[PDB]
Protein backbone atom coordinates (compact mmCIF):
# COMPACT_ATOMS: atom_id res chain seq x y z
CA UNK A 1 0.00 0.00 0.00
CA UNK A 2 1.42 3.34 -1.10
CA UNK A 3 1.70 5.84 1.76
CA UNK A 4 -0.42 8.92 1.07
CA UNK A 5 -2.20 11.56 3.15
CA UNK A 6 -4.36 14.27 1.57
CA UNK A 7 -5.29 17.23 3.78
CA UNK A 8 -6.61 20.68 2.86
CA UNK A 9 -5.76 21.23 -0.80
CA UNK A 10 -2.46 19.31 -0.82
CA UNK A 11 -1.34 15.69 -0.70
CA UNK A 12 1.75 13.96 0.66
CA UNK A 13 3.29 10.70 -0.56
CA UNK A 14 6.27 8.87 0.93
CA UNK A 15 8.28 6.35 -1.11
CA UNK A 16 11.14 4.23 0.18
CA UNK A 17 14.32 3.81 -1.83
CA UNK A 18 17.88 5.12 -2.00
CA UNK A 19 17.49 8.03 -4.41
CA UNK A 20 19.56 11.20 -4.47
CA UNK A 21 17.77 14.49 -3.88
CA UNK A 22 18.02 15.18 -7.63
CA UNK A 23 16.37 11.85 -8.52
CA UNK A 24 13.76 12.28 -5.78
CA UNK A 25 12.78 15.75 -6.99
CA UNK A 26 12.63 14.38 -10.54
CA UNK A 27 10.36 11.55 -9.36
CA UNK A 28 7.92 14.00 -7.76
CA UNK A 29 8.14 16.18 -10.87
CA UNK A 30 6.95 13.27 -13.02
CA UNK A 31 3.63 13.09 -11.14
CA UNK A 32 3.14 16.86 -11.38
CA UNK A 33 4.46 17.58 -7.89
CA UNK A 34 7.59 18.39 -5.91
CA UNK A 35 9.47 17.25 -2.83
CA UNK A 36 7.63 17.88 0.43
CA UNK A 37 7.80 21.26 2.18
CA UNK A 38 7.73 21.53 5.97
CA UNK A 39 6.65 25.18 5.92
CA UNK A 40 4.26 25.17 8.89
CA UNK A 41 4.20 23.07 12.04
CA UNK A 42 0.99 21.52 10.67
CA UNK A 43 2.70 20.26 7.51
CA UNK A 44 5.26 18.67 9.85
CA UNK A 45 2.57 16.42 11.32
CA UNK A 46 1.14 15.62 7.88
CA UNK A 47 4.57 14.68 6.52
CA UNK A 48 5.28 12.81 9.76
CA UNK A 49 2.20 10.61 9.22
CA UNK A 50 2.98 9.52 5.65
CA UNK A 51 6.42 8.58 6.95
CA UNK A 52 4.96 6.89 10.04
CA UNK A 53 2.74 4.60 7.95
CA UNK A 54 5.59 4.03 5.49
CA UNK A 55 7.93 2.87 8.25
CA UNK A 56 5.08 0.85 9.79
CA UNK A 57 5.25 -1.30 6.65
CA UNK A 58 8.94 -2.18 7.17
CA UNK A 59 10.34 -0.45 10.26
CA UNK A 60 12.75 -3.27 11.09
CA UNK A 61 14.09 -3.12 7.51
CA UNK A 62 14.91 0.60 7.80
CA UNK A 63 17.87 1.91 9.78
CA UNK A 64 17.16 3.33 13.23
CA UNK A 65 18.32 6.73 11.91
CA UNK A 66 16.33 7.30 8.72
CA UNK A 67 16.80 10.26 6.39
CA UNK A 68 13.95 11.21 4.04
CA UNK A 69 14.48 13.82 1.33
CA UNK A 70 12.31 16.94 1.42
CA UNK A 71 12.12 20.05 -0.73
CA UNK A 72 14.67 22.30 0.99
CA UNK A 73 18.08 23.05 -0.50
CA UNK A 74 20.59 25.92 -0.51
CA UNK A 75 22.32 25.97 -3.89
CA UNK A 76 26.03 26.75 -3.84
CA UNK A 77 26.77 30.47 -3.82
CA UNK A 78 26.38 32.22 -0.48
CA UNK A 79 26.66 31.07 3.11
CA UNK A 80 23.65 30.51 5.34
CA UNK A 81 22.37 33.60 7.13
CA UNK A 82 21.66 32.39 10.70
CA UNK A 83 19.13 35.15 11.39
CA UNK A 84 16.78 33.70 8.77
CA UNK A 85 14.55 30.95 10.24
CA UNK A 86 15.04 28.93 7.05
CA UNK A 87 18.83 29.48 7.36
CA UNK A 88 19.02 30.98 3.87
CA UNK A 89 17.55 27.85 2.30
CA UNK A 90 14.79 27.80 -0.32
CA UNK A 91 11.89 25.47 -1.01
CA UNK A 92 12.60 23.47 -4.16
CA UNK A 93 9.10 24.18 -5.45
CA UNK A 94 9.65 27.91 -5.00
CA UNK A 95 7.84 30.16 -2.58
CA UNK A 96 8.79 32.35 0.35
CA UNK A 97 10.66 31.81 3.63
CA UNK A 98 8.69 30.21 6.51
CA UNK A 99 9.22 31.06 10.20
CA UNK A 100 9.07 27.39 11.30
CA UNK A 101 12.18 25.23 11.58
CA UNK A 102 13.50 22.15 13.38
CA UNK A 103 17.26 22.06 12.80
CA UNK A 104 19.40 19.52 14.64
CA UNK A 105 23.09 19.54 15.60
CA UNK A 106 24.75 22.40 13.65
CA UNK A 107 24.75 23.47 10.02
CA UNK A 108 28.06 23.71 8.17
CA UNK A 109 28.98 27.24 7.06
CA UNK A 110 29.99 26.11 3.56
CA UNK A 111 29.12 28.83 1.04
CA UNK A 112 30.57 26.90 -1.92
CA UNK A 113 28.78 23.50 -1.78
CA UNK A 114 25.10 23.01 -2.57
CA UNK A 115 23.42 21.06 0.22
CA UNK A 116 20.02 19.38 0.46
CA UNK A 117 17.86 18.77 3.53
CA UNK A 118 16.22 15.51 4.60
CA UNK A 119 14.06 14.64 7.60
CA UNK A 120 15.85 12.64 10.29
CA UNK A 121 13.89 10.10 12.33
CA UNK A 122 14.92 7.98 15.32
CA UNK A 123 13.14 4.66 14.83
CA UNK A 124 14.37 3.14 18.10
CA UNK A 125 11.93 5.51 19.90
CA UNK A 126 8.16 5.60 19.27
CA UNK A 127 6.93 8.14 16.74
CA UNK A 128 4.84 10.96 18.22
CA UNK A 129 3.38 14.22 16.88
CA UNK A 130 5.18 16.04 19.72
CA UNK A 131 8.71 14.76 18.98
CA UNK A 132 8.56 16.08 15.43
CA UNK A 133 11.25 14.91 12.98
CA UNK A 134 14.38 17.05 12.97
CA UNK A 135 16.05 18.60 9.93
CA UNK A 136 19.45 17.54 8.60
CA UNK A 137 21.45 19.13 5.79
CA UNK A 138 24.23 17.39 3.89
CA UNK A 139 25.34 16.31 0.43
CA UNK A 140 22.51 15.87 -2.05
CA UNK A 141 24.29 12.83 -3.47
CA UNK A 142 24.52 11.27 -6.91
CA UNK A 143 22.69 8.46 -8.74
CA UNK A 144 23.56 5.29 -6.84
CA UNK A 145 25.07 7.31 -3.96
CA UNK A 146 22.16 9.19 -2.34
CA UNK A 147 23.92 9.63 1.00
CA UNK A 148 24.13 8.22 4.51
CA UNK A 149 20.85 6.93 5.98
CA UNK A 150 18.90 8.17 2.93
CA UNK A 151 16.09 5.60 2.72
CA UNK A 152 13.27 7.48 1.01
CA UNK A 153 11.69 10.82 0.20
CA UNK A 154 8.38 12.66 0.46
CA UNK A 155 6.55 14.15 -2.52
CA UNK A 156 4.02 16.93 -1.95
CA UNK A 157 1.29 17.70 -4.49
CA UNK A 158 -1.05 20.69 -4.71
CA UNK A 159 -4.56 20.94 -6.14
CA UNK A 160 -7.27 23.53 -6.65
CA UNK A 161 -9.50 21.63 -4.24
CA UNK A 162 -10.65 18.33 -2.78
CA UNK A 163 -13.73 16.14 -2.90
CA UNK A 164 -15.14 14.21 0.04
CA UNK A 165 -14.85 10.43 0.50
CA UNK A 166 -17.79 8.47 -0.89
CA UNK A 167 -20.05 7.39 1.97
CA UNK A 168 -21.18 3.76 1.63
CA UNK A 169 -24.40 2.47 3.13
CA UNK A 170 -23.53 -1.19 2.65
CA UNK A 171 -20.70 -3.65 2.05
CA UNK A 172 -18.27 -2.49 -0.60
CA UNK A 173 -14.79 -1.24 -1.43
CA UNK A 174 -13.81 2.06 -3.05
CA UNK A 175 -10.48 2.65 -4.81
CA UNK A 176 -9.70 6.36 -5.22
CA UNK A 177 -7.25 6.96 -8.08
CA UNK A 178 -5.50 10.27 -7.43
CA UNK A 179 -4.12 12.39 -10.29
CA UNK A 180 -0.64 11.19 -9.41
CA UNK A 181 -0.33 7.47 -10.07
CA UNK A 182 -0.82 6.73 -6.36
CA UNK A 183 -4.17 4.98 -5.84
CA UNK A 184 -5.49 4.38 -2.33
CA UNK A 185 -8.64 3.04 -0.69
CA UNK A 186 -8.36 5.03 2.56
CA UNK A 187 -8.06 8.70 1.58
CA UNK A 188 -9.23 11.22 4.18
CA UNK A 189 -9.69 13.65 1.26
CA UNK A 190 -9.80 13.06 -2.49
CA UNK A 191 -8.27 15.70 -4.81
CA UNK A 192 -9.67 17.18 -8.00
CA UNK A 193 -9.71 15.02 -11.15
CA UNK A 194 -9.59 11.76 -9.18
CA UNK A 195 -11.43 8.56 -10.06
CA UNK A 196 -13.25 6.36 -7.54
CA UNK A 197 -14.20 2.79 -8.49
CA UNK A 198 -16.78 1.52 -6.00
CA UNK A 199 -17.00 -2.28 -5.73
CA UNK A 200 -20.42 -2.79 -4.15
CA UNK A 201 -20.96 -6.29 -2.79
CA UNK A 202 -18.95 -9.00 -1.08
CA UNK A 203 -20.84 -7.57 -7.51
CA UNK A 204 -21.81 -4.09 -8.68
CA UNK A 205 -19.13 -1.80 -10.12
CA UNK A 206 -19.81 1.95 -9.93
CA UNK A 207 -17.45 4.71 -11.04
CA UNK A 208 -17.36 8.41 -10.19
CA UNK A 209 -15.03 11.33 -10.89
CA UNK A 210 -14.24 14.34 -8.69
CA UNK A 211 -15.68 17.29 -10.63
CA UNK A 212 -16.13 21.01 -9.94
CA UNK A 213 -19.85 21.25 -9.25
CA UNK A 214 -19.31 24.98 -8.52
CA UNK A 215 -16.48 27.43 -7.64
CA UNK A 216 -14.84 25.97 -4.52
CA UNK A 217 -17.36 23.10 -4.70
CA UNK A 218 -16.29 19.55 -5.55
CA UNK A 219 -18.70 16.62 -5.90
CA UNK A 220 -18.61 13.15 -7.43
CA UNK A 221 -22.15 13.26 -8.82
CA UNK A 222 -23.72 10.51 -6.70
CA UNK A 223 -26.86 10.99 -4.62
CA UNK A 224 -27.50 8.92 -1.51
CA UNK A 225 -25.36 6.18 0.00
CA UNK A 226 -23.89 3.44 -2.15
CA UNK A 227 -23.74 -0.37 -1.83
CA UNK A 228 -27.00 -0.17 0.15
CA UNK A 229 -28.33 -3.68 0.75
CA UNK A 230 -31.85 -4.41 2.07
CA UNK A 231 -30.34 -7.12 4.28
CA UNK A 232 -28.74 -4.47 6.51
CA UNK A 233 -30.47 -1.09 6.22
CA UNK A 234 -29.38 1.35 8.92
CA UNK A 235 -27.80 -1.47 10.95
CA UNK A 236 -24.62 -1.36 8.85
CA UNK A 237 -22.57 1.83 9.43
CA UNK A 238 -25.79 3.79 10.10
CA UNK A 239 -26.47 3.50 6.38
CA UNK A 240 -23.41 5.67 5.79
CA UNK A 241 -25.45 8.66 6.94
CA UNK A 242 -24.03 11.88 8.37
CA UNK A 243 -25.99 11.72 11.62
CA UNK A 244 -29.48 10.18 11.47
CA UNK A 245 -30.69 7.19 9.43
CA UNK A 246 -34.46 7.06 8.90
CA UNK A 247 -36.09 3.64 8.70
CA UNK A 248 -38.54 2.45 6.06
CA UNK A 249 -39.76 -0.89 4.78
CA UNK A 250 -37.38 -3.80 5.31
CA UNK A 251 -34.07 -2.36 4.09
CA UNK A 252 -34.95 0.95 2.48
CA UNK A 253 -33.82 4.09 4.30
CA UNK A 254 -32.79 7.70 3.83
CA UNK A 255 -30.43 9.89 5.83
CA UNK A 256 -32.09 12.42 8.11
CA UNK A 257 -31.24 15.64 9.91
CA UNK A 258 -32.01 16.60 13.49
CA UNK A 259 -34.37 19.60 13.83
CA UNK A 260 -32.52 22.71 12.69
CA UNK A 261 -30.33 20.87 10.18
CA UNK A 262 -30.91 20.39 6.45
CA UNK A 263 -30.07 17.53 4.10
CA UNK A 264 -27.96 18.39 1.07
CA UNK A 265 -28.07 17.06 -2.50
CA UNK A 266 -25.78 14.18 -1.48
CA UNK A 267 -28.80 12.79 0.45
CA UNK A 268 -26.34 11.94 3.25
CA UNK A 269 -24.54 14.98 4.65
CA UNK A 270 -26.51 17.19 7.04
CA UNK A 271 -26.04 20.93 7.44
CA UNK A 272 -27.79 23.29 9.85
CA UNK A 273 -29.50 26.52 8.87
CA UNK A 274 -28.14 28.37 11.92
CA UNK B 1 -37.69 8.49 -13.31
CA UNK B 2 -39.04 11.57 -11.54
CA UNK B 3 -39.60 15.27 -12.11
CA UNK B 4 -36.84 17.83 -11.62
CA UNK B 5 -36.28 19.53 -8.29
CA UNK B 6 -38.47 22.64 -8.01
CA UNK B 7 -37.79 24.46 -4.72
CA UNK B 8 -40.67 26.91 -5.14
CA UNK B 9 -42.90 23.98 -6.15
CA UNK B 10 -42.21 22.23 -2.83
CA UNK B 11 -45.02 21.99 -0.26
CA UNK B 12 -43.97 24.48 2.43
CA UNK B 13 -42.61 22.73 5.50
CA UNK B 14 -44.63 22.98 8.74
CA UNK B 15 -44.47 26.50 10.21
CA UNK B 16 -42.72 25.14 13.29
CA UNK B 17 -40.66 22.80 11.10
CA UNK B 18 -40.42 19.04 11.34
CA UNK B 19 -39.86 18.36 15.04
CA UNK B 20 -38.56 14.80 14.52
CA UNK B 21 -36.24 14.77 11.52
CA UNK B 22 -35.85 16.04 7.96
CA UNK B 23 -35.37 14.38 4.56
CA UNK B 24 -36.25 14.58 0.88
CA UNK B 25 -39.23 13.07 -0.90
CA UNK B 26 -39.30 9.60 -2.45
CA UNK B 27 -38.04 10.99 -5.77
CA UNK B 28 -35.13 12.59 -3.90
CA UNK B 29 -36.34 16.20 -4.02
CA UNK B 30 -38.11 18.81 -1.84
CA UNK B 31 -38.10 18.86 1.98
CA UNK B 32 -40.02 16.25 3.95
CA UNK B 33 -40.80 15.51 7.59
CA UNK B 34 -39.76 12.33 9.38
CA UNK B 35 -42.82 10.18 10.02
CA UNK B 36 -43.76 9.71 13.67
CA UNK B 37 -45.46 6.83 15.41
CA UNK B 38 -48.06 5.00 13.35
CA UNK B 39 -47.43 6.78 10.05
CA UNK B 40 -47.48 5.47 6.47
CA UNK B 41 -44.06 4.41 5.22
CA UNK B 42 -42.79 2.38 2.28
CA UNK B 43 -43.59 2.03 -1.40
CA UNK B 44 -43.85 6.89 -4.62
CA UNK B 45 -44.82 9.88 -2.50
CA UNK B 46 -43.99 8.06 0.74
CA UNK B 47 -42.43 9.16 4.00
CA UNK B 48 -39.85 7.37 6.15
CA UNK B 49 -39.90 6.64 9.86
CA UNK B 50 -38.36 8.76 12.61
CA UNK B 51 -35.35 7.61 14.67
CA UNK B 52 -36.09 4.66 16.92
CA UNK B 53 -38.95 3.57 14.64
CA UNK B 54 -39.67 0.52 12.49
CA UNK B 55 -41.90 0.37 9.41
CA UNK B 56 -43.89 -2.75 10.22
CA UNK B 57 -45.92 -3.99 7.26
CA UNK B 58 -46.07 -1.77 -0.16
CA UNK B 59 -46.58 0.56 2.80
CA UNK B 60 -47.08 0.03 6.53
CA UNK B 61 -46.87 2.06 9.74
CA UNK B 62 -44.04 3.28 11.96
CA UNK B 63 -43.91 1.47 15.31
CA UNK B 64 -41.36 2.19 18.02
CA UNK B 65 -38.43 -0.13 18.64
CA UNK B 66 -38.99 0.64 22.34
CA UNK B 67 -42.57 -0.60 22.75
CA UNK B 68 -42.35 -0.34 26.55
CA UNK B 69 -43.40 2.57 28.78
CA UNK B 70 -40.69 4.79 30.26
CA UNK B 71 -40.35 7.39 33.02
CA UNK B 72 -39.13 10.88 32.13
CA UNK B 73 -37.71 13.97 33.78
CA UNK B 74 -41.13 15.67 33.61
CA UNK B 75 -42.39 13.35 36.36
CA UNK B 76 -44.75 11.67 33.89
CA UNK B 77 -44.92 8.11 32.58
CA UNK B 78 -44.79 7.90 28.78
CA UNK B 79 -46.32 5.26 26.48
CA UNK B 80 -42.85 4.51 25.09
CA UNK B 81 -39.37 5.94 24.73
CA UNK B 82 -40.45 7.28 21.34
CA UNK B 83 -43.19 9.44 22.87
CA UNK B 84 -40.67 10.78 25.39
CA UNK B 85 -38.42 11.92 22.53
CA UNK B 86 -41.30 13.30 20.45
CA UNK B 87 -42.52 15.50 23.31
CA UNK B 88 -38.95 16.45 24.26
CA UNK B 89 -38.17 18.05 20.89
CA UNK B 90 -41.36 20.08 21.28
CA UNK B 91 -40.02 21.51 24.55
CA UNK B 92 -36.92 22.89 22.81
CA UNK B 93 -39.09 24.21 19.97
CA UNK B 94 -41.16 26.15 22.53
CA UNK B 95 -38.12 26.97 24.68
CA UNK B 96 -38.98 24.63 27.55
CA UNK B 97 -36.36 22.40 29.16
CA UNK B 98 -35.53 19.16 27.38
CA UNK B 99 -37.38 16.11 28.71
CA UNK B 100 -34.81 13.47 29.65
CA UNK B 101 -35.26 9.70 29.92
CA UNK B 102 -34.84 9.14 33.65
CA UNK B 103 -35.84 5.47 33.92
CA UNK B 104 -38.10 2.80 32.41
CA UNK B 105 -41.43 1.30 33.42
CA UNK B 106 -43.57 3.82 35.29
CA UNK B 107 -42.77 6.97 37.27
CA UNK B 108 -42.42 6.36 41.01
Amino acid sequence: TEAVVCVGTACYTAHSGKLSAAEAQNHCNQNGGNLATVKSKEEAQHVQRVLAQLLRREAALTARMSKFWIGLQREKGKCLDPSLPLKGFSWVGGGEDTPYSNWHKELRNSCISKRCVSLLLDLSQPLLPSRLPKWSEGPCGSPGSPGSNIEGFVCKFSFKGMCRPLALGGPGQVTYTTPFQTTSSSLEAVPFASAANVACGETQSHYFLCKEKAPDVFDWGSSGPLCVSPKYGCNFNNGGCHQDCFEGGDGSFLCGCRPGFRLLDDLVTCASRN
